[PDB]
């Protein structure tokens, strides 16, 4: 996999965000990931666990999968990086994230991501308390 450059448009939840892409305007879903939607428990944690790290970033990166890179709605999906910290990863290992929507060929870094999970829900880290 490889790690292409991005800029931030626009925080939106926790496991969706607006970035400038080769040039275009684009929403991207957060791999292998599910947040609570704002409305629902630790949904504005998640939200803005998300937007304090991509707002604070000096350098965005998305890396895609060797699957799908659009969802049926249009969405990019990617493993995002702010300043070479994997948010994917970050938010399951905080616990405002469980590793989910695992589809076979995008699913590079899932055992990254349960190993997260595991060390989150051993800390019964928010979702897990
Ligand atoms: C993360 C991800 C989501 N999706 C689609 C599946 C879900 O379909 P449905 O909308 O029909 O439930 C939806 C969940 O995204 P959200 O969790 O953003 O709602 O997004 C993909 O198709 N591929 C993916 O890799
Ligand atoms: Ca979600």
């Amino acid at each position: 996999l490889h790690k292409e450059p991005a800029t931030l448009i626009k925080a939106i939840d926790g496991d969706t965000v607006k970035l400038m892409y080769k040039g275009q305007p684009m929403t991207f879903r957060l791999l292998l990931v599910d947040t609570p939607e704002f409305n629902e428990k630790y949904g504005p944690e998640a939200s803005a666990f998300t937007k304090k790290m991509v707002e604070n970033a000096k350098k965005i990166e998305v890396e895609f999968d060797k699957g799908q890179r659009t969802d049926k709605y249009g969405r990019g999906l990617a493993y995002t990086y702010a300043d070479g910290k994997m948010v994917n990863e970050a938010l399951v290992r905080q616990g405002l994230a469980k590793v989910a929507y695992v589809y076979k060929g995008n699913n590079t870094h899932e055992q990254l991501l349960r190993k997260a999970e595991a060390q989150a829900k051993k800390e019964k880290l928010n979702i897990w308390s």
